[PDB]
This record gives C-alpha cells, structure tokens and sequence, in this order.
C-alpha cells in the first residue's frame, strides 16, 4: 500500500562486466542463477533487476557484490539454479550474507574451495549485508514458474532503496 522510494544507480550500472541480463534499475530484486542456463530473460520479464549466472566463489561472487551495492535499489537476492560441485557458490553466497568475511578475505563458514574475496572489503561487504535484507533461498530450483512467484514476492514487498549514495568498489 506504498510507494516505494528509488535513488539513481551508479553511472554506467551495472558498471562491472560480466554474464548478465540487464532489467529495470529500479527493481528491488536481483537474481542469482548459479549453474543454470536459460533462467535469466525470465526473471528480467518477471521484473528483475539484472540477473546471471555466478559459477566461481570467488570472482563471481564479487561481481555479483559490486553490482548490487552500486545499485541502492535492490534490496534482495534470489539464489537459485544448480549448485557448482566443488565450488558450491550458491552455499558460498549464503554464507557470505549471513557472517560476512574475515580478516583474511575469506567467507565464513564457506565449504567452497576457494571462498575468497581479493578486492572486496569488509566495508563493502558490511553495505551488502544492511542493503540486501533478504537472500531467498531457491538453490537446485530451476522451477521457473517458482523462482518468479519468488521475484513477484519480492516486488510486493520493495522496502524501498537504502538511504545510501552508490558504494564502488573497485575489482581486477
């Protein structure tokens, strides 16, 4: 019953280059589809941010960081898609929201093989963390009917951007 507020992006946004779909930039929703293929275009026209694959837990993992902390509109992320054996990112992501990193980089309570962030900080971790209010949780689902009720979800529920100015942080 709400009109909810929006800041502008980051100039550029998404400004790091990757595997993604753009969608509208002020959506509250990002998705994230780990090891599936074919979900993207889905979400973008259920009303996605942006959304894309992350395959590794370490690289991709910060691209996918960077671009929602330049984006003071989203508000969640949707895990979803097939887990990465080995590199378990979807599992590494989690982890990463709910305990953040520590001194060393490193995700904890990450079981991936190499969960570590070279480039981005604790503080920009701490804004992904306050700005993202939820992760929903749709690993190994690739039920497209369910991710986008999830999206829907999100949508009716948009807090609002964070109160804060676009967060860079610069990667490789």
């Amino acid at each position: 019953s709400h009109m909810a507020n929006k800041r502008e992006p980051a100039p550029g946004w998404p400004i790091v280059s990757g595997e993604y779909v753009v969608g509208n930039p002020e959506s509250c929703v990002g998705v994230v589809t780990l090891g599936s293929h074919g979900l993207e275009q889905a979400c973008i026209d259920a009303g996605a941010a942006i959304a894309g694959p992350c395959h590794t837990e370490n690289l991709g993992i910060e691209k996918v960081v960077a671009n929602y902390i330049s984006n003071p509109n989203i508000r969640f992320m949707i895990l979803c898609g097939s887990e990465v054996q080995g590199h378990i990112t979807g599992q590494c992501f989690k982890a990463l929201w709910e305990n953040g990193i520590g001194d060393d980089g490193g995700i904890i309570g990450a079981k991936g093989a190499i969960p570590f962030l070279e480039n981005v900080n604790k503080e920009a971790v701490e804004r992904f963390r306050r700005q993202i209010v939820e992760v929903v949780d749709l690993i190994d689902c690739e039920d497209i009917g369910k991710i986008t009720q999830a999206i829907k979800e999100c949508l009716s529920k948009d807090p609002g951007a964070i109160d804060e100015d676009p967060f860079i942080i610069e990667l490789e």
